[PDB]
């Protein structure tokens, strides 16, 4: 193995994520899941903390609406195979939906789900002690991705500290791990005769959604603002 790319998120508090690596996606159209947040390019929703982390902040505004950030490496960093990992301290709260994931690099020239989607880590706030790893592709998408979950080995909340979420990825096979512990592997044999769409470059995405069909919506147990802290993203080949 060799570390071929990383963002270690060095820099003073309030600095922008490095534009050599990152794009901001913006908007409040639901993002395919009836999500509530408006993603912005404001330093109030994504910036470095001066302590070596990227911080994405989900906020509630005076009118009751929500803002957050969704950062991608589209057209800038496009891994194909190896180990793709991030050290992340996830937020917490009912309705909060942090994610580290990848979309096939031909999107939207190729539509979703044909483009492929690899979800490295997703969490929903009502399950603080669980993360999910998933694949979306033709015939296995949306409500029915190839998927599974990993519970914190002691049953504790993942939001308590930083954890390393990764996939190890090769032609025809993807393995998910948390803190180095592999918990599932899906291969071309698991698609039930549907095409395996993961033998191509992907780009990376970090976001915090607020609300959605799967997580449900914020309630009295949700405390805004909420931060996702990312110490680094590293790609090994
Ligand atoms: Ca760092």
């Amino acid at each position: 193995a060799t570390l071929v790319w990383s963002d270690e998120f060095d820099g003073p508090a309030g600095s922008a994520p490095d534009p050599a690596n990152w794009n901001h996606e913006t908007g409040d159209h639901g993002w395919g899941n009836n999500e509530l947040q408006n993603y912005t390019d404001s330093r109030a929703n994504s910036a470095l903390d001066g302590n070596g982390n990227l911080v994405i902040t989900a906020r509630q505004e005076a009118d009751g609406g929500y803002t957050s950030a969704r950062l991608t490496t589209q057209n800038k960093v496009q891994p194909q195979y190896g180990r793709v990992e991030a050290s992340i301290q996830i937020p917490r709260g009912q309705g909060i939906w942090p994610a580290f994931w990848m979309l096939g690099a031909d999107f939207p020239n190729t539509p979703w789900p044909d483009s492929g989607e690899i979800d490295i880590m997703e969490n929903i706030g009502r399950e603080p002690h669980l993360v999910h790893g998933s694949l979306h592709g033709p015939g296995y998408f949306g409500g029915e991705p190839l998927t599974g979950s990993y519970m914190h080995p002691q049953g504790w909340s993942f939001a308590d500290t930083f954890h390393t979420f990764a996939v190890d990825w090769r032609p025809g096979s993807i393995t998910w791990s948390v803190d180095g512990v592999a918990y599932q592997t899906y291969t071309s044999a698991d698609t039930r005769g549907n095409p395996w769409v993961f033998d191509q470059p992907f780009f990376m995405i970090l976001n915090v959604a607020v609300g959605g069909d799967w997580p449900g919506y914020p309630d009295g147990s949700t405390q805004f603002p909420q931060e996702m802290r990312v110490d680094y993203v590293r790609v090994y080949e």
